[PDB]
């Protein structure tokens, strides 16, 4: 189709306009005194929310160029949320601040390429300064404290997470489920997790978390590219008889096979989900057999001479539950026998001894850790169902924040970690004056999250930002109580991973938009 | 339908307006300090890119006459990319420069036919001067250096290409595939390549490379024109049972047979691709039998008395993989027996001895070289899948650039080869003053690629262009480091083939547009 | 008042538009097959004319910028007419041709300053080549032939002019008057002429010639600047009693004195004309006394102590007739005594002997030549008054053309002299290519007068222009008879002065317009 | 030295000149860049590239400059192209005066049309 093409300043102001509409809509929810955003629906009453992720999702603009602006920043902001479990709102306000002052400096006559390089240098320096400020989260006392703070001062949630991580390890797999009564539970089961998400968004049946969730599913294992659904017909019909969902773990599912499955599941004929097999090459075929032994099924490869047409329910593996994120798949409580699983662990553990290379040794250790490690299953209990669902939500969110804290520690919250770091880099310079401006643009932008939080409280951002900069360390402004003090002691902290990710992803897209000279889209 | 017809100046300004929109959109990406171009999509977030080929592809204008302008230049610019593997962007900026100053000179009152002849004479002279400047790329040390530079200073890629060309020869067939682990691989297999591309764009399942890629396909061989799909029904249904794709190598596939196959593959019922048989006449029937022996199948000709209705899976040849470009087909690892292939080589090698004519001898040598030479298969390894895909891309691009370097050598990059050549032709004249202007228009246009690169850096193009012209040989401006010096020593070079092709194709369309007096299109 | 300001191309196209309207209106009258132009008047019927001077005078455009264009060219074109007595039309078509192709070359991108320098070099060369082609007009036979041709093949007019120039010399003063019968007359009288025209256009009572003509006038002589009319009151009232006009020869007449005289004469209370005294400094006071002795009056200077208030009719000089052009004053038949005049000649003739310097000697020789030389008075006779007026007009025009022929010779007419000269300068070049284009623009423009003449005949200009260029010398196209041949022999010739002046004045304004970048005028 | 070279010569010598803060530093560079304008304009009217000539003049020292009449480089004083120091000084000071006033202007009052 015929296109609308804009250049330079004319194109940049369109993107700026677009990201302002997204940012301004999202940034009102930031902080403990955050404001409400009413999201309309076609049927029923509107949704009132203070969730910047929910607000962001709805934002789509009429102007094609403005929309592109908003959709660009919105994509990278959600990556920060996928990586660290939080920081969509924070990344969006940071992006706006860098873009606004950046594009102004481009109109000034300064070099966009130098402005970007100055911003990146300031961020690289800021991230290192952020790691120095970071307080570690090692022992199980600190793990409980972080979980407690993340679950709105609920010590029971911190206790649950600390005990869960004590069982399966810090880097181990933990899952949250619905409870069966008042009291909580914690059980370790035969399971596995691997970094391969769903192949299509339309498999999602839990839009709150945005993940696929199948109960008592069958698991098809095939070392092959499934392009046609004609081969799946005898398997899919066999699955439909027993009245259970299905999980496809193949090399890939492309074109007609994927398209037909999406239509069949969405209409609600047979529940199915498709994911890629973990790894690639030879180790992919090794890890597919780990899943087969774990789930108690059989791999269907073209090499040996096994077809999907001749597959039956006995060949399919099975488990009690599975969860699939945008970029993760988890298998919980596999049916596979203890003799077979422990036998498979013994095989791979012997290969570690026979391993000549280090890289070969390191990957073999990952396969046994996944298989022999298992999965922790927290079952959240409560008096009523409404309390059980509300508590379960706080456990999942606290679990995400606790993980991120264990990986990279914690820093002072309420946007003070960013402004603290920014104040320390006043002497940071670049190779030329345009880069120096780029640095100052980035350092000024790091004040935006705090300034926004203070604005929502109804106080003057300049006055608070100035007072926080005057202090040292984790000294900052508590937005909830409207008192100054040590932010870590007051129990207001972010995981270093979310602040870092938010800053890096915000600076990434800001750098791209600053260095953009042309935009192409369809005519209205 | 009723037409809109424009003439002379009124028609030329429309084309100029059109090519400016294409050129300006594409030329911002040129050089190491190239700017980003945001390409919108109907679903999801926009695509940010610095690829002039990707940007160009999207350009279509509303005004019918302006569109024609852009679509003309865009077609010939892509031919430079098909021929040499690079130079779409470069050809588009060169075309713009010749057209802009050319059409100005037409409005001046000068003869368009003389302007074109002057441009062509300047280009012919420039290409010869470009060959003199060209440094050869003969030995495997130089082949590694060019591959290394083309793969962003990765010596592993240059090592791979050098070793690959050492196996199958310089003019031999080389293919890149996905690796099966960390370490790279290199294997020679029974294969062939011939200059016949896909018969329809809708067979393409890899839109990045823009090529058809079928895994473990069957290969139908027929010495006949397949116009009707009614004859193919028993074959297509037999192929569909085994669950594998198909490759049609016939004399031609026209009308209903081609149209029905395009619909069946695009919907995703059975994967198929159609290509013409190599050569024509008697040698076509000879080369069809080379493929049959290589792949281990049988030729189905009307002459002997064999029909497509009576064909079975046993008659069909087979291989492990095939690749099909706009004007190339490659067969990788054929199933055919070693006794049959070596026997076929012995037959044709004896015919070389019996050959009376030279032309007959030369063509027989091409058939044995294709058959007995085989195909090199580089399998790119990496730690993760993301690194494997990214590296594989750099290998393919480096392989294209290395081939072009081996054919016609290398010249100084960053657009300095064109301006160096242009400075040497200051004394070049024509038969009259209009031709003299045509020459100067072309010589001034050769500065455009460098001037654009310098503009994207944020420096004054006039100052840099003037300094480069003052020097001699491969002296030029390094746009990455912003320092002057020997461009070949600094590792900034283009294959002579891409610079030559870009200039010739740019001058071709510019000559056509300059000599255009009328345009015909449908009414809006 | 607030201004409208235009720049560059936007301003140049406005001037081009303006000069085209002037040129196209004027150039239709050119040649013997010239077309009629109808000039409207507020009262009575319109004026039908083939006089390019009359047509040009009327041209004024509504658009302020376009008008400026036309008024610029129109001013310099009339200077050619003032200098040589002819060539307004020719200069206007030449200007148009240089401007049209010049401004086109400026839009090309070529340097306006080089274009001008190339034009000027071509004109300088053309004028020298024009002098070589020029046939002298020395003897009284040739003077008669030129006068005869200029008076539409009337040998009586050539006879009159030849005899007149034989009396007073070639550079002597000659005047035409109304006859007193059938037969012509020729008389030499005491008179003088000096290069000082009228001080205001509103003294003109003969709008055909555009000159002031006073019969039996008094002549006031004052060595002073007359700014106030209060001093003139006793003189003007004394003049009014006798019922005769007045001539003011002062140093200057400025402001209120000039403004009041213009109002008094225009209303028709007392007829008066004001002119500056000839020369400047000391020689001005000497030449004022020459006029006083010639006319038989007295000089009124402030130095000696004589006032204009105390002046009487006796102090005023007197003559029979006076004529005043835009830049000339003539005194015919002075009342001054022969003893006084011859005495004054004896004084100045003795000063020539006492003169030490050459410059002093040369200027004294000019004063005696003016005084002792006298003025020839041709009285044109005819049968009726209508024939006398018509003949008198042809005598005056023939006298202007004959004067110019005697000064610089004659060249071939019908615009062939310009095209002949232009063909000889094909090898003429400049310092750079822009100057070379400027030269060719000028040489191509020299064909315009002939091409226009041929167009009015209804023949193809290209064909005739090509045929004339092929020949040599005074070979050309006779537009009247539509036959080729020697233009001088056929009796079609222009004075070299009119062709030279027309070309130089046309090139002058064209050079100014080409090098114009800004225009300022009042808002509409 | 005339032809606007005295201003660009002086401007090249003040590359190290700084102020009390970064906004003043920008103000300095604005003024130094502005001193190239007279020469750049003269070169533009000749039909040559201002950047190229301005760059070449800055590279030299003293009264070395670009003769706009002859289009040749050399010593401007020897070539007979010079301005009185008073006119160049006055022109710069009066230009900078009004520019300073306009830059520091926040409000304008005039009659309605």
């Amino acid at each position: 189709a015929a296109k609308d093409v804009k250049f330079g300043n004319d194109a940049r102001v369109k993107m700026l306009r677009g990201v302002n509409v997204l940012a301004d809509a999202v940034k009102v929810t930031l902080g403990p005194k955050g404001r409400n955003v009413v999201l309309d629906k076609s049927f029923g009453a509107p949704t009132i929310t203070k969730d910047g992720v929910s607000v962001a999702r709805e934002i789509e603009l009429e102007d094609k160029f403005e929309n592109m602006g908003a959709q660009m920043v919105k994509e990278v902001a959600s990556k920060a949320n996928d990586a660290a479990g939080d920081g969509t709102t924070t990344a969006t306000v940071l992006a706006q601040a860098i873009i606004t002052e950046g594009l102004k400096a481009v109109a000034c006559g300064m070099n966009p390429m130098d402005l970007k390089r100055g911003i990146d240098k300031a961020v690289t320096a800021a991230v290192e300064e952020l790691k120095a400020l970071s307080v570690p989260c090692s022992d199980s006392k600190a793990i409980a404290q972080v979980g407690t703070i993340s679950a709105n001062s609920d010590e029971t949630v911190g206790k649950l997470i600390a005990e869960a991580m004590d069982k399966v390890g810090k880097e181990g797999v933990i899952t949250v489920e619905d409870g069966t009564g008042l009291q909580d539970e914690l059980d370790v089961v035969e399971g596995m997790q691997f970094d391969r998400g769903y192949l299509s968004p339309y498999f999602i049946n839990k839009p709150e978390t945005g993940a696929v969730e199948l109960e008592s599913p069958f698991i098809l294992l095939a070392d092959k590219k499934i392009s046609n659904i004609r081969e799946m017909l005898p398997v899919l019909e066999a699955v439909a008889k027993a009245g259970k969902p299905l999980l496809i773990i193949a090399e890939d599912v492309e074109g007609e096979a994927l398209a037909t499955l999406v239509v069949n599941t969405m209409r609600g004929i047979v529940k199915v989900a498709a994911v890629k097999a973990p790894g690639f090459g030879d180790r992919r075929k090794a890890m597919l057999q780990d899943i087969a032994t774990l789930t108690g099924g059989t791999v269907i490869s073209e090499e040996i001479g096994m077809e999907l047409e001749k597959a039956t329910l006995e060949d399919l593996g099975q488990a009690k539950r599975v969860v699939i994120n945008k970029d993760t798949t988890t298998i919980i409580d596999g049916v596979g026998e203890e003799a077979a699983i422990q036998g498979r662990v013994a095989q791979i553990r012997q290969q570690i001894e026979e391993a000549t290379s280090d890289y070969d040794r390191e990957k073999l250790q990952e396969r046994v850790a996944k298989l022999a490690g298992g999965v922790a299953v927290i079952k959240v209990g409560a008096a009523t169902e409404v309390e059980m669902k509300e508590k379960k939500a706080r456990v999942e969110d606290a679990l995400h924040a606790t993980r991120a804290a264990v990986e990279e520690g914690v820093v002072a919250g309420g946007g003070v970690a960013l402004i603290r770091v920014a104040s320390k880099l006043a002497d940071l310079r670049g190779q030329n004056e345009d880069q120096n401006v780029g640095i100052k643009v980035a350092l000024r932008a790091m004040e935006a999250p705090l300034r926004q939080i203070v604005l929502n409280c109804g106080e003057e951002p300049s006055v608070v930002a100035n007072t926080v900069k005057g202090g040292d360390g984790n000294y900052g402004y508590n937005a909830a109580t409207e008192e100054y003090g040590n932010m870590i002691d007051m129990g207001i902290l972010d995981p270093t991973k979310v602040t870092r990710s938010a800053l890096q992803y915000a600076a990434s897209v800001a750098g791209l938009m600053i260095t953009t000279e042309c935009m192409v889209t369809d005519l209205p």
